[PDB]
């Protein structure tokens, strides 16, 4: 041990965008960075490669980890399908912040999203777990993809996912 470090490289309509790496704080969130340590290498036979960046809002997050229904409304942790809110010990503390996506309290599955800026008022509402290490250059540049409402005006995938250390 150590927290692991995770990558995605990331593309836009499948040509390459570049690599973003991520520390998951299994310190602090053991269950949490568990599972996305784990989706990220597929190694349950199922996680993260080939799904999209579904909904990105400027100024505020990228959201993907859909890779059953790959629209927002789908996806399963590697615990069954939904798991508890593991807690809320570290914050939205600004740009970079690794992050769980719900729909609403215990209802974590894969979706997660990553910040680009300060989002003080998810803080106790959806499970943060790691932060970019590199590449956050290539977040500000998936960023330029979406929108208002997140709808992302080309598809933002990530075309290799892994574990680094
Ligand atoms: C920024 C994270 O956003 C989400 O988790 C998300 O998709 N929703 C927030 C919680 C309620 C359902 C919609």
């Amino acid at each position: 041990m150590v927290n692991p470090t995770v990558f995605f490289d990331i593309a836009v309509d499948g040509e390459p965008l570049g690599r973003v790496s991520f520390e998951l704080f299994a310190d602090k969130v053991p269950k949490t960075a568990e599972n996305f340590r784990a989706l990220s290498t597929g190694e349950k036979g199922f996680g993260y490669k080939g799904s999209c960046f579904h909904r990105i809002i400027p100024g505020f997050m990228c959201q993907g980890g859909d890779f059953t229904r790959h629209n927002g409304t789908g996806g399963k942790s590697i615990y069954g399908e939904k798991f508890e809110d593991e807690n809320f010990i570290l914050k939205h503390t600004g740009p970079g912040i690794l992050s769980m996506a719900n729909a609403g309290p215990n209802t974590n599955g894969s979706q997660f999203f990553i910040c680009t800026a300060k989002t003080e008022w998810l803080d106790g509402k959806h499970v943060v777990f790691g932060k970019v290490k590199e590449g956050m250059n290539i977040v500000e540049a998936m960023e330029r993809f979406g929108s208002r409402n997140g709808k992302t005006s080309k598809k933002i995938t990530i075309a290799d996912c892994g574990q680094l250390e």
